[PDB]
């Protein structure tokens, strides 16, 4: 939903939580 991806454990998106190649 984010669009975001936290492969490196990270998230930009405040409002998105992380499962590894996505926030969630």
């Amino acid at each position: 939903v984010c669009g975001e991806t936290c492969v490196g454990g990270t998230c930009n998106t405040p409002g998105c939580t992380c499962s590894w190649p996505v926030c969630t």
